[PDB]
């Protein structure tokens, strides 16, 4: 019953991790989605600044990760992924965070080859008139102040819910004494209205908005605006018939309106190729929906349904009169539409409960994806017609998987093995951001092929008395892996997208052990590996081997913890290759980082927790972090350092 700080999350069932994002986390997150994944083994984060990192799963980047919020897809608008999908998520305002590793589900949309990440809120459960309140406050080094409110009220027939947050921090320092360009500020407000006419029926309306800003040590521009607008309608109908367990219907609308520039959170770099003030505004409008039936009978469960999605991207930019020194801000010009995506899919998942110790799960999905290029012109020179203006392209993509789970006779042990095949239609960033496409093509839009992934997942759960253990491995091949290559060319830096063939393997494992009634210990390991077979060399942007060691003492109302994080050097690199955000250049040094936490239950409604992160003020950087920008003093290919010693205190309220 004793409160504690979360430093790692175990895998609680085959391929699946479930955690409550409201619990304090001990390397302390910057109020974004990527940081709350740092505690799940297998995740690493490309750091841009103090917040809004870009999540990598088993070395896989971007849309290979399927990231949903309440069942819906929120997509960013920045062509450089300043505003990756997790940058809009404040996890403390959600109730549950679920990760499913590998291409092992078809229920949640197309293309999820690396895994599926689901932030969800539970519907209120009032049976009579009442209210509940959850809230938290966090105070830390470098002006870190966070504020969270989750209030609801209702009765048997319906409810109203408000969740909200305001979070901010000044620039932090690395372990060498340097101020890193990294301040950020986030806020969210979301309302939910629930109608429960009877216990077999729920209809929920949601709407919310947020905004933010972030300074980016690792970019030429900062994010001065991360506007989000969200609308959602959900309908869940239970026990419809004796076999129809559940019908689910859902629509959602998500809008992102992002501004980056070189003059609101920094000064233009005189020595750079942007000495004049310069702003770029972009937006993304996403409309999608889902309809799913769940059937149960005999020893079988069948989930069947369809989904659909449309999204639209537009941009406009500022102007600088070199003669007048007159600046015309981006909002003075009309939006120019540049891209529209569509997807429609049908999916089905069948489970056979053979006997009591054996489960077979099989899933299939057929997707129809299309995209239209609306760029009339391309942006060295301002000229350039666009060769594929108003062109469309489409494909039809089947995906599926089979998984066997066997429960042992003489132990609390589950073994599993799965084969998955996933096909992903290319990203906005894979089609529109590359300066060049494959050789001989007119552009990336016209030629880049869908990515096709075939992977074996396997592993085991041990749910013992004093020992809790789990392991999960994977071997896989990727046909037409979409890879970025970087060139200088005096123009600046310029990117080419190509398709290559890849081999991947890796795994995660971890154990929890109750030493005594007060002492517990846990460890985890994560490894990922990648080879570019077409070019006979290593895949880029693969995080090195990582281990975590934790030790906790609990005693009635309080606990104390310590944590060692140890990561090996990454000597497997592919220089000047990567994705749309980052590229490899050097082998990384290994490092160790040490942290302490504690927690105290003051009462049943208020608990306190506190941590020191990186106690020894280690100066270090991660393999995947962005190179620092020359305008901030960084040498060439020197990557953004991680924070030095950091103190924080948190008070959680539950009424
Ligand atoms: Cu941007």
């Amino acid at each position: 019953l004793a409160p504690s700080v979360v430093t790692g999350v175990a895998q609680s069932s085959p391929l699946t991790i479930v955690t409550n994002p409201k619990e304090p986390r001990q390397p302390v997150p910057a109020s974004d989605g990527a940081d709350y994944l740092k505690t799940i083994p297998g995740f690493a984060v490309i750091r841009n600044g103090g917040s809004n990192g870009d999540p990598v799963l088993r070395g896989m980047f971007g849309s290979r990760l399927n990231i949903l919020t309440n069942g819906g897809m929120m997509l960013g608008a920045c062509p450089n992924r300043h505003d990756a999908p997790t940058s809009y998520i404040s996890p403390e305002t959600y109730d549950k965070l679920t990760v499913i590793k590998g291409p092992q589900t078809v229920l949640w949309g197309p293309g999820a080859s690396a895994g599926t990440i689901l932030f969800e809120r539970e519907p209120e459960r009032f049976g009579e008139l009442g209210s509940r309140v959850n809230a938290s406050l966090l105070a830390g080094s470098n002006g870190r102040f966070d504020k969270v409110l989750d209030a609801a009220a209702g009765n048997r027939l319906g409810y109203l819910r408000f969740t909200g947050n305001h979070a901010q921090s000044d620039d932090y320092e690395d372990g060498a004494g340097n101020t890193v360009p990294s301040r950020w500020k986030k806020w969210n407000g979301d309302v939910a209205v629930g109608w429960t006419p009877d216990e077999d029926t729920l209809i929920e309306l949601t709407a919310g908005k947020g905004d933010g800003e972030a300074r980016y040590a690792g970019r030429g521009m900062d994010g001065s605006q991360f506007k989000r607008e969200s609308l959602g309608l959900r309908f869940v109908k239970s026990n419809v018939s004796d076999v129809l367990e559940k019908v689910e219907a859902q629509v959602y609308y998500n809008y992102a309106d992002h501004i980056m520039d070189n003059f609101r959170l920094r000064t233009p770099d005189p020595s750079s190729m942007m000495p004049m003030p310069m702003a770029s505004q972009v937006d993304r409008r996403t409309l999608g929906g889902r309809l799913a039936a769940t059937w149960r009978w005999d020893d079988f469960k069948l989930v069947t349904g369809v989904d659909a999605m449309r999204n639209e991207h537009r941009a406009r930019g500022s102007k600088y009169d070199m003669m007048t020194d007159y600046y015309t801000d981006a909002d003075q010009f009309p939006w120019s539409k540049d891209a529209v995506f569509h997807n429609y899919g049908a999916f089905g998942e069948l489970t056979w409960f053979a006997a009591e110790r054996d489960r077979l799960i099989g899933g299939l999905r057929l997707d129809r994806a299309s995209v239209k290029d609306y760029r009339q012109t391309l942006k060295m020179g301002h000229a350039m017609a666009n060769p594929t203006a108003n062109d469309t392209r489409a494909d039809t993509l089947p995906s599926g998987f089979v998984r066997y789970e066997h429960d042992l006779a003489d132990s609390p042990t589950t073994l599993y093995a799965g084969l998955g095949h996933a096909e992903r239609f290319p990203d906005y960033w894979e089609l529109f951001s590359p300066k060049r496409g494959p050789n001989g093509s007119v552009n990336a839009f016209d030629k880049i092929k869908p990515e096709k992934t075939t992977q074996l997942d396997f592993g085991l759960q041990y749910n013992g008395d004093k020992l809790q253990a789990w392991a999960s491995g994977y071997v896989g091949v990727v046909q037409d892996f979409i890879l970025f290559s970087y060139r200088e060319g005096m123009m600046g830096s310029s990117t080419q997208a190509t398709n290559v063939d890849a081999r991947i393997m890796g795994g995660e494992l971890g154990a929890s052990y109750q030493l005594t009634g007060n002492w517990k210990t846990d460890a985890s390991l994560a490894y990922a590996w990648g080879k570019n077979s077409s070019d006979d060399r290593a895949l880029p942007q693969i995080p090195p081997l990582e281990a975590r060691f934790g030790l906790t003492y609990e005693e009635g109302d309080w606990s104390a913890g310590s944590l060692w994080r140890v990561v090996a050097p990454q000597n497997r690199i592919a220089r000047d290759q990567g994705n749309v955000v980052g590229k490899d250049f050097d082998k990384s040094a290994g490092f160790g980082v040490f942290s302490l936490n504690g927690a105290y239950r003051v009462t049943r409604n208020v608990k306190l927790s506190a941590g020191v992160d990186n106690l020894f003020d280690k100066d270090y950087t991660e393999h995947l972090n962005k190179a620092g920008d020359a305008g901030f003093g960084f040498s060439a290919n020197e990557t953004v350092p991680e924070p030095g010693r950091t103190f924080w205190t948190k008070v959680d309220f539950s009424f």
